[PDB]
């Protein structure tokens, strides 16, 4: 029941969270696990989120894909940095997760647009994504125009279809309780509370 | 299956997010319907987002409580800007929130904070919310003292714990498709795609 420090997995937080990953995965009344909310900003500070899918996690990071030209991607490639937040209602847990943003590298893209079904692949070269279009049919029109033009071809990544990876500063574990006491363990990259994990990581539990 | 502008429900954003929130609730496979990412960030440009709780929309926006002295809070308390996603996984939709954020009337805050159970309204008081403790014993035991304090009696609402408002400037729905064409209709507070709702209110179609 006690989300303690003592039990954990790891006192490396992207091993901690593979394991809470993992748990994510099995629990057949999560859809999908992999669901996270990016919330970005301008350099000013207007900040904005909305839902995306994490595409593969590792020492570098967490990545995750999108159209370079969308609101995201422009508040991205001017302030390159950004929050996660994983929340998996059904465990009652959540992960937050905060660092600068690296563009991935273009080949790698490459590699994994054409991995994506077909559908998807098309979809991403109709849709200038978070741009003004006057209806839906619209977009219905360009898209079985383009099925049409690449019939038994593969589709080109656009230029403004890529990757981010977010190196992590931050990762928080929330693991809430029936009593209030949420147990928040928080990993930072000393003083008599500050313990030390794996590398350069720093935890230290929050008040809820 | 279509979600249509000359379908919908209402040209107040406001009052579509009320029809979209309905459905939400009366949806058994949605646990919390009012489970929301709350997005903010330093006048800086550093975001941050945690989960919450919707407490109560209206015309004058979209209410929630905690801490002020939280990480959040002084966030808010130095750049009243923030985000909001509704996401319903079951109804494959989301909604996006933005706007300035008035911090709520005192006495509302007494009217609610006393609304809410014995124990969540001690467990505001033990709660320094995001400030580093030694181990999870301590706030139990603080928690169990203030039980005993707080016997036979009411619990003050602690100068901290109070609610904040944020006012819509721009909400935008977000209906997924099989197809990949997610039909994005946008609010915001003229063009030949930009079209007129009800008071100050103009809404256009995103591409997905
Ligand atoms: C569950 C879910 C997953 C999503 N995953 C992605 C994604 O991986 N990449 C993406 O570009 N948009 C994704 N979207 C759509 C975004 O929420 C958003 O509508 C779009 O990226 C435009 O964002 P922006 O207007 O902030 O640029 C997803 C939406 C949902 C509901
Ligand atoms: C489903 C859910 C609902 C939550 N609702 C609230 C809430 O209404 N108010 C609140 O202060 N924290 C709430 N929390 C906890 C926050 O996510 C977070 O841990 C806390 O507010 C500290 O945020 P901060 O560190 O950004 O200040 C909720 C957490 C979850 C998972």
């Amino acid at each position: 029941e006690a989300f303690e420090e003592t039990h954990l997995t790891s006192l490396d937080p992207v091993k901690q969270f593979a394991a809470w990953f993992e748990e994510a995965v099995q629990c057949p009344d999560i859809g999908e696990a992999n669901a996270m909310c990016l919330a970005t900003c301008t350099r000013d500070g207007k900040p904005s989120a909305r839902m995306l899918l994490l595409k593969g996690f590792g020492k570098d990071g967490f990545r995750f894909f999108t159209n370079f030209e969308s609101r995201k991607g422009k508040e991205l490639d001017s302030n390159p940095f950004a929050s996660l937040v994983f929340y998996w209602e059904p465990l009652n847990r959540q992960v937050r997760v905060e660092g600068p943003v690296k563009k991935l590298p273009e080949e790698e893209a490459e590699c994994y647009f054409h991995s994506r079904p077909k559908s998807s692949q098309i979809g991403a070269v109709v849709s200038h994504q978070s741009s003004v279009i006057p209806d839906r049919e619209y977009l219905r029109k360009k898209n079985e125009e383009l099925e049409q033009l690449y019939q038994d071809q593969e589709v080109p990544k656009p230029k403004s279809w890529g990757g981010y990876v977010l190196y992590p500063q931050v990762m928080e574990f929330w693991q809430g309780q029936t009593n209030h006491l949420h147990d928040r363990i928080v990993f930072r990259r000393l003083g008599p509370m500050t313990h030390r994990g794996e590398e350069d990581w720093l935890y230290e539990r929050l008040a809820p």
